[PDB]
């Protein structure tokens, strides 16, 4: 595994809202959950910004997040991103936030503490162009 | 390349629906092809659930696989995921289904055996998180 | 860092709308800029294909890019991509081209040299599958 600093931003983290965790030993994400005082509704077509109450700090720069949809919310309930993938940089150390758009046409409730996207490192590259006026082997 | 193992569940697939493959050696992703037995109209702001036919195992926990829309069809036909992006975990064992969603204002015909989604194998990190109350180097 | 090659398209990139460039040196994705010759306008639910008058050829068949939505863009104004991830091969040598979708109510104008997506390297794997009757350890 990789050591991955986190803030906790709300008293409710690890009390009432638990940590992001896998869920099994070949997760490949974590879900995220929202922290929110009420519940929330979602109308169809409408983005809301959803706070989670922690930061990350990746750090390295060979590694990033990703942000995605659940596999349910969005097959069955069009519960997905505004951006459609969240990018996390290495070096963002502000709260994490879930861009919540509700792409179906039924109205959607978000309570306190939901799973609402999947959270997941990946390494990354960091590219140095070469300009060149034809492409070679 | 790694070896990934496959289980066929329908019969058509290897027959009259080929398997999955990468169409160049420099290919990233591989095109996915739904198994249903008659033509499927996908109206639009639909979304339909369609089977593969196949089941994976990654296995490997430092592996994951992707599932994408093909990008003539996002764009072109507006046939992409509803899902937005399908993440398939190491140890998920169960059929690939691809959730098909039509973001565009025209009809489409999806036929037995089309490339509808690209699958895409990636290398993950599993985090473990510090607790901190502030970040450092 | 990794060599990528590219080829310019376009002689405004690089005199009056620069190269891609990582903003920090902790940023996962480098900021993709369009290379049209008057500002367009992106109507809600419109979908434009829209040039950056880049070429890459990334070569390496452990490597490929994808293209993603920026994150203010997609939350703020609904601008994202009309096949919701591009994915680039590393066998590809054409154009870079961005699927400009508005999935927002409101119109919006894309200005010259604009920012309108963001493009990652990250590596990637290409499996080969074992069909199997039962998965096994
Ligand atoms: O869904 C998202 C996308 C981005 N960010 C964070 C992590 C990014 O590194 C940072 C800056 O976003 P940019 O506008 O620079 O992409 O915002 C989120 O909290 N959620
Ligand atoms: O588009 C998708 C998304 C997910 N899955 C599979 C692989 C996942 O590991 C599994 C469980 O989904 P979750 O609800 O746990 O994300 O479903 C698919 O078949 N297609
Ligand atoms: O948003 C996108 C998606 C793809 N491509 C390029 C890179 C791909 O390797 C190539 C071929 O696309 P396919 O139809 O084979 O996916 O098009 C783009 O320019 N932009």
């Amino acid at each position: 595994h990789q050591v991955i600093q986190l803030k906790i931003l709300d008293s409710r983290i690890g009390d009432t809202i638990p940590l992001p965790a896998y869920a099994t030993d070949g997760s490949a994400g974590l879900d995220l959950r929202v922290c929110i005082s009420e519940p929330m509704q979602v109308a169809p077509q409408q983005t809301v910004l959803l706070p989670t109450g922690i930061a990350i700090y990746i750090a390295d720069p060979k590694l990033a997040a990703v942000i995605l949809p659940r596999s349910g919310l969005g097959h069955k309930n069009g519960i997905v991103l505004g951006n459609l993938v969240g990018l996390i940089d290495s070096d963002y150390q502000g709260e994490l936030k879930i861009s919540c758009w509700n792409r179906s046409q039924e109205h959607f409730t978000v309570n306190p503490g939901d799973r609402i996207a999947q959270l997941v490192f990946i390494p990354v590259v960091q590219a140095s162009f070469e300009v060149v006026n034809e492409f070679t082997e």
